[PDB]
């Protein structure tokens, strides 16, 4: 089974958005670019959330990068941030699977986790039928 | 193109939710469950959002009709009700891709939209390639 891994500056935050998901996946906790990179080449994740606010390298700049290596992987910014349209454009320009808001609400970031989910489920066997009918 | 149908009681709701949807979608409108069935039965929708809390019948009594009768579609519903875990387990067991709170967020709706279009055609592929591999 593969993790959701949630990504973000602040680790109150990390820890919150952990309790709404511990119940239905193993999350993994990462407090930065760097930190969450090293554990990309480490284990299996079907889903990130990673905040874009963050110190020195930006959430869409650590999922371009992520888009480029695990290109399987669902991928998802949330901020808290008032919004610039800079911002939207960039998230735009990377391929991100979804914007999410703080403050967030459990059960409606459970259900973009879960959806989430689903979606690495679709694309990887939908990606698993075009290689298995080519041969 | 297919439409994405919103379904609120509150019509003030659904033509914000256009002004949001618009420039994306070709967005189409109901009224109550009564409404959007008769919409459904006329043409394509990929995508519906429906409010839970409304007269008569409810959005997942609503949704799981359509699970019935147009099962390709995407179910999202969303509401800005204050949550009972009686709606929370009636939502999960019909199987609706998406919860979504009220207030909305522009970017964050939009961005629910697109991502349920995305959903609905990988599914829609996802079959294809099943029924034709299979020939």
């Amino acid at each position: 089974a593969p993790a959701i891994l949630l990504v973000d500056d602040e680790p109150h935050s990390l820890a919150a958005m952990k309790l709404a998901l511990e119940d239905d996946f193993d999350v993994l906790t990462a407090q930065g670019a760097e930190a969450a990179i090293a554990i990309l080449e480490e284990e299996w994740v079907q889903v990130i959330i990673c905040e874009q606010r963050m110190p020195g390298r930006t959430g869409v700049d650590f999922l371009t990068e992520v888009r480029e290596r695990w290109p399987e992987t669902v991928r998802i910014i949330i901020t808290g941030y008032t919004d610039s349209a800079s911002m939207m454009a960039a998230i735009n320009d990377a391929g991100i699977h979804q914007f999410l808001t703080k403050p967030w609400h459990p059960e409606q970031l459970l259900s973009s986790a879960r959806n989430a989910a689903r979606m690495f489920t679709l694309a990887r066997e939908n990606e698993r039928l075009s290689l298995e009918m080519r041969l």
